[PDB]
C-alpha cells in the first residue's frame, strides 16, 4: 500500500463526498442521531459546496485542502486555514478502514511542513469531547486542551 | 452501542460468511493477493464446512463457535477447538469498522470463561508474523510468543 499526499482538484469531488459520509457516519456513531448526520453531509458535502471550497483552496496560499491517496484511490484528507499567520484545522477525516496507519499523522505532517515554511507558530482546532478517537490522535501528535465550547474541546500546539 | 455474545447458530451463516470475508480482505490486505484471501471463502468456509462446525459447537462438542452482534445482527467471532486438555484458538474476527472497541477482549474473555469450565488450562493459536493488528492484540491480552512455523507466530496463554 502506498500513500501519497497531494491538492485536491474537482475529478476528486464525488470520492470525497464518500469519504466524508463514511467517516462521519462512523466517528459519530455513538455522539450525534443519525439525523444530524446526514443533514450535515447533505448540507456541507454538497457538490455545489465542495466545488466552491476546492476551487477556493487552489487559488489561496493560505488554504491547504490535501488528500491522501492509498495506491490512487482518495481515502481521507485535511483541511486547514490561516489567519493573522495563526493555523486552525478545520478538518481531517479518513475512512474508517484505512485509520490505525499513520495516514492522518501524515497528512498533519504535510500540513505542518508547509505552516513550517511559511512561519505558522501555532495551530489550534475543534474536537467533540466524545470523539476519543480523534482527540486521542490529537494529544499524541503534541496538541494540548487549552479549553472548551460547548461540546467541544478546544486544542492548541505550538511551533 | 449494545453488544451481546452467544454460540452461532445455523441461522448465522450467511453473515458469518460476509463478516469472514470483510475481515479477511482487510486484515490481510498488505500480505496476500486480494485473489488468494478470496479462495479461502471459497473452500474453508463452504456453507457445508461451516454448518457442520457450527451443529458441533451447538451440541457442546469439539467446537466452541461464538457472534458478537451489535444491536442483533452478526459483526464478529471466535472460533476454539479443544483437543484433549488444550484449546486451540482457531479464528477471531471482526468487521474492520467494529475494531478496537474490546469487542474482541469480550469474545476471548467469554471463551475463556467457558474454558475455565471446562478445566481446560492452556490456550495456544497461530498468527501470521506479519498481522500486527492480531499480534498486539494478543500479546496485550497475556498470550506469549513459544515458537514460529511457516509464516505464523505459535502463541501461548496459560491458565
Ligand atoms: C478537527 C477535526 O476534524 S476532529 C475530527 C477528527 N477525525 C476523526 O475523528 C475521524 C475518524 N478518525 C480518523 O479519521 C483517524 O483515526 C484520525 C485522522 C483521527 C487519526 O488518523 P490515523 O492515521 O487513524 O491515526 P494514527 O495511525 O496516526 O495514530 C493512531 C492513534 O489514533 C487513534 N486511533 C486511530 N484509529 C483508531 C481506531 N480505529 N480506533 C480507535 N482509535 C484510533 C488512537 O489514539 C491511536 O493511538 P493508539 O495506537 O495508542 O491507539
Ligand atoms: C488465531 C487467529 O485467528 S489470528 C487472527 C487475528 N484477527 C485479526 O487480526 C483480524 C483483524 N482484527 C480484528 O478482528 C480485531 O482487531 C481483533 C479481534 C484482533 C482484536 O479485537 P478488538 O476489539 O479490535 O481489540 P481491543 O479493542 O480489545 O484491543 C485493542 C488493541 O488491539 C489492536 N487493534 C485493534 N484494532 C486495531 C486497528 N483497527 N488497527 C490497529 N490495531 C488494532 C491494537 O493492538 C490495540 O491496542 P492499542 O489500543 O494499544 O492500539
Ligand atoms: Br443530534
Ligand atoms: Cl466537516
Ligand atoms: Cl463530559
Ligand atoms: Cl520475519
Ligand atoms: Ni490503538
Amino acid at each position: 500500500m502506498s500513500i501519497e499526499i497531494r491538492k485536491l482538484s474537482i475529478e476528486d469531488l464525488e470520492t470525497l463526498i464518500e469519504v466524508a459520509r463514511e467517516s462521519w457516519k462512523w466517528t459519530y456513531a455513538g455522539i450525534y442521531s443519525e439525523e444530524y448526520i446526514e443533514s450535515w453531509i447533505r448540507e456541507k458535502y454538497s457538490k455545489e459546496k465542495l466545488l466552491n471550497e476546492i476551487v477556493r483552496s487552489q487559488s489561496n496560499l493560505d488554504i491547504l485542502f490535501l488528500g491522501a491517496f492509498a495506491d490512487s484511490t482518495l481515502i481521507g484528507f485535511i483541511e486547514l486555514k490561516i489567519i493573522a499567520n495563526k493555523a486552525e484545522l478545520l478538518r481531517l477525516y479518513l475512512k474508517p478502514e484505512y485509520t490505525h496507519k499513520k495516514i492522518g499523522k501524515t497528512l498533519l505532517l504535510e500540513a505542518e511542513k508547509i505552516m513550517k515554511k511559511k512561519g505558522i507558530l501555532e495551530c489550534r482546532l475543534y474536537v467533540h469531547r466524545q470523539n476519543s478517537v480523534g482527540f486521542s490522535f490529537y494529544y499524541k501528535n503534541g496538541f494540548k486542551v487549552e479549553d472548551t465550547d460547548g461540546s467541544d474541546f478546544i486544542m492548541e500546539k505550538k511551533y
